[PDB]
């Protein structure tokens, strides 16, 4: 499980036709009015009004350690984005906006209401998995990108895309159960902060 979280994680949001950055900001609790706060995390997107289909946008969030409701002692690391309910909304339609960053089944598992009886006045959480690293794996990496595999993607090919081929062994240790996965599932990739650091971890006591 997890003991505590960290204050920053990133998600790789694949760009589909007619997506826009204010909508991505809204989905991650940033608020449309503050979408420009995404610029330092996306140096390859100099104009946030133009995002190309098939591109990716990095979106930031806080990574909290949460208990899974109704499960025995299970905890997990994720960002939680409150979503105000109204009549007509279902876990499937909430999850649809995040593409492969979450799933209806995972929203059901992380929220405390049964799918078939969510009160119309309640607030549910859209939850996106993250990692904060592990000092016992490496003190070097304290910032991770949540990357949904798609198409032919493998952990090796993704890690190579982010310059991490020579550390692939270490990358595999952050992604247990996904060393053999291809084209589907979420992997966590160490990435550099806007100031160019991997944000090394403090020595635990
Ligand atoms: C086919 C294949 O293999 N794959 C694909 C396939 O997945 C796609 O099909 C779609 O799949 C999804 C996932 O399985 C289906 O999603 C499910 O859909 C059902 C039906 O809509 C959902 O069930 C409804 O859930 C809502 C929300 O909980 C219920 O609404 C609530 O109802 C209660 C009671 O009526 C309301 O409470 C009342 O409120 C009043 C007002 O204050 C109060 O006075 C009363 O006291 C109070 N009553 C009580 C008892 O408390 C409550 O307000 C309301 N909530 C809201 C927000 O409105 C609703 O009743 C449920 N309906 C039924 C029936 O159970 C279910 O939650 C949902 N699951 C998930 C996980 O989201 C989807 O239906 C399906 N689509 C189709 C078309 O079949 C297909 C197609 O896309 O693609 C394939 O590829
Ligand atoms: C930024 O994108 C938002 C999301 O767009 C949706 O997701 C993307 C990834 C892509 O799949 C698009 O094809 C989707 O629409 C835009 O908001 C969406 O706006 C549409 C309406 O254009 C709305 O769809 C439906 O509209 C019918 C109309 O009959 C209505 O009955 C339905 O209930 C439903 O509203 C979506 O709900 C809406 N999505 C969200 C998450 O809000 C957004 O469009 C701009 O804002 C909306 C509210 C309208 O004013 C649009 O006309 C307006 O252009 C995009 N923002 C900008 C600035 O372009
Ligand atoms: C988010 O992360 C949690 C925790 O890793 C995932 O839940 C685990 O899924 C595996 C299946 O690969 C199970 O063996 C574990 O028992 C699950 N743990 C818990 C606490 O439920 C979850 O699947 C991830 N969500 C998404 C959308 O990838
Ligand atoms: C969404 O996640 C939040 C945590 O960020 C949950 O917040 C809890 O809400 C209940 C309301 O009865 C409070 O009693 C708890 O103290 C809250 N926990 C906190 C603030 O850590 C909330 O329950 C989640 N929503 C759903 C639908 O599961």
């Amino acid at each position: 499980g997890c003991s505590a979280g960290c204050d920053l994680a990133l998600a790789s949001f694949y760009v589909t036709p007619n997506q826009n950055v204010t909508n991505m900001a809204d989905l991650f609790g940033i608020g449309a009015a503050n979408y420009r706060s995404l610029a330092p995390y996306n140096p390859n997107i100099p104009n946030l009004d133009f995002i190309n289909v098939g591109g990716r946008v990095n979106v930031y969030f806080t990574c909290g350690c949460r208990s899974l409701p109704g499960s025995p002692g299970a905890t997990y690391l994720a960002g939680a984005f409150p979503f105000q309910m109204s009549r007509g909304q279902i876990y499937t339609s909430v999850a649809a906006n995040y593409n492969n960053l979450t799933t209806a089944e995972w929203l059901q598992a992380t929220n405390s209401y049964p799918a078939n009886n969510i009160p119309d006045t309640a607030v549910i959480n859209a939850t996106v998995n993250c990692s904060c690293g592990d000092a016992s794996i490496s003190p070097d990496y304290g910032l991770f990108l949540t990357y949904p595999l798609r198409a032919e993607d493998t952990l090796a090919s993704v890690a190579a895309t982010y310059g991490l081929s020579s550390q692939l062994d270490v990358v595999r240790r952050y992604n247990p159960g996904m060393e053999s996965a291809t084209g589907s599932g979420i992997v966590y990739i160490p990435v550099k902060d806007p100031n160019g650091s991997y944000l090394p971890l403090k020595s635990p006591g």
